[PDB]
């Protein structure tokens, strides 16, 4: 569209070469692929996004410059079935915020106009199967014991054993087991910026789950002893749109809005 684009993951570290911008956050995995940077550049001049002149459109650059020097930003990793690689960024650099969304050895670059927090809603629940919100009674966990418990089902360990670790009464067993069961698709977003000489990112993310049970939605809240605590929800895009900006409001920039 005007203001999107689609590009190959070769032709995509080629423009940020090109440019001078650094390289891509590690989050989308951009892997370096003269008998390549001209030779591409024949499929870039067709595209139009590179003039007769061998120069970058004004503001398709100014995209990778913002996705690659960003300021603030949301690491998206999507989880499907195994063999696929769907990662995903929301970068804001001064006042404009790029949507970078990495799918098999594709790529696309979109410019949004987010003041809102719903907007952003889509955009994190693009990889997922599209449920609805399950219907429960909120409960809470120490967020370091949930993440524990999902590296040891991830490592093969039996669910059962999962459970009782976790401690997970009776109540909330029927709905634990959606959020590991193995037909789940899922998101783990993680809020950062760069701020007074530093690269600050969240220690804690935020988890959209699609279960049998639902959509559910996994946010962390801090203590006052520095631990943090993970509450499990309905995934609503009210819920949703709140935890991001809960997420980034944890940072020194604060939140977004």
């Amino acid at each position: 569209g005007p203001n999107a684009v689609e590009l190959t993951t070769d032709q995509a570290w080629c423009l940020a070469d090109v440019l001078g911008a650094g390289s891509y956050p590690w989050v989308l995995a951009i892997t370096p692929p003269s008998a390549f940077l001209a030779a591409q550049s024949a499929e870039l001049t067709r595209m139009g996004v590179v003039n007769s002149a061998g120069a970058v459109d004004p503001r398709v650059a100014q995209w990778i410059t913002t996705v690659c020097r960003a300021t603030q930003w949301l690491d998206l990793r999507f989880v499907s079935g195994p063999g696929d690689l769907l990662r995903g960024m929301v970068a804001r650099r001064s006042e404009e915020t790029v949507v970078a969304l990495r799918n098999a050895q594709l790529v696309t670059f979109t410019a949004m106009d987010i003041g809102h927090q719903h907007a952003l809603v889509p955009v994190l629940t693009a990889g997922l199967s599209g449920r609805k919100p399950a219907r429960f009674d909120d409960f809470a966990l120490p967020a370091a014991a949930g993440a524990r418990a999902d590296e040891q089902i991830r490592n093969g360990a039996p669910l059962a054993e999962v459970l009782e670790f976790l401690g997970v009464p009776p109540s909330a067993r029927p709905l634990v087991e959606s959020v590991f069961d193995g037909r789940r698709t899922y998101v783990e977003i993680v809020a950062g910026e760069h701020r007074d000489g530093h690269r600050v990112t969240t220690e804690v993310g935020v988890s959209i789950i699609d279960t049998p049970h639902g959509r559910i939605l996994v946010h962390p809240t801090k203590a006052f002893d520095g631990e943090w605590i993970s509450t499990f929800t309905p995934g609503s895009a009210d819920a949703i749109a709140m935890a991001v900006e809960r997420l980034t409001a944890s940072l020194p920039s604060g939140s977004w809005f």
